[PDB]
């Protein structure tokens, strides 16, 4: 049922940011800010572990977003019958590593695109609502995924700000637990760069 499906996804919407500490840890001192960061960053380590992600790009935006691309297979874009939407909106919304969907719920805004069997598919989320159907913007050669969010200010206070070190000092943990996946580290804001690999 697309209508069932839509009604539990807006409840569990509803409960993440009624109850957003439970989900993404305190939302004052920073860490669960971080923390929508590095489980974005775990879901493309996952599809490390599966053997087709090598590579992981983590940018922070000068605009204090930040993006997430894996060189990965791309969350897959048919229509899963049940729900009635793309593969990929199910994986972005349904309630669950806390799951993608906590920071989907946790950001006012969401920008994915993937990029597989030829073709480049975009999507953008507010607060975890799809303004659209997953849709095809062009062709490509490449594969994988890219998700850049803007963490909500309501949710979030205090440290509001990504901290390039906070970054740095989980990515480089991240790399030394997953011998041979690559994770690069860009700061848009100032310039820094790093390459994390063991
Ligand atoms: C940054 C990022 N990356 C991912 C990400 O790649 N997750 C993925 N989940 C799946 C699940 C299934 C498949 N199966 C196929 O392709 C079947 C083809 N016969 C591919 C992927 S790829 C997520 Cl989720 C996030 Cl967030």
């Amino acid at each position: 049922s697309y209508d069932s499906s839509s009604i539990k996804v807006l409840k569990g919407l509803d409960a993440v940011r009624k109850r957003p500490g439970m989900y993404i840890g305190d939302t004052d001192d920073g860490t669960g800010l971080h923390h929508m960061v590095f489980e974005v960053v775990d879901n493309a380590i996952d599809e490390a572990l599966a053997g087709h992600c090598k590579e992981i790009i983590v940018t922070i935006h000068a605009d204090n977003s930040v993006s997430v691309q894996d060189d990965g297979r791309g969350i897959p874009t048919g229509i899963h019958p049940e729900e009635g939407v793309s593969a990929a909106e199910v994986i972005m919304t349904v309630l669950h590593g806390v799951g993608v969907s906590v920071v989907n719920a946790l950001s006012q805004k969401l920008e994915l695109v993937i990029q597989r069997e030829g073709k480049i598919h975009r999507q953008i989320y507010e607060h975890g609502v799809p303004q659209a159907p997953l849709a095809v913007t062009g062709e490509t050669e490449k594969t994988g995924t890219m998700v850049r969010f803007w963490p909500s200010l309501e949710t979030f206070t205090n440290v509001t700000e990504f901290e390039y070190e906070i970054l740095a000092k989980r990515l480089r943990e991240l790399s030394f637990l997953n011998s041979g996946v690559s994770i690069r580290l860009r700061d848009k804001r100032d310039g820094k760069e790093d390459h994390f690999h063991y």
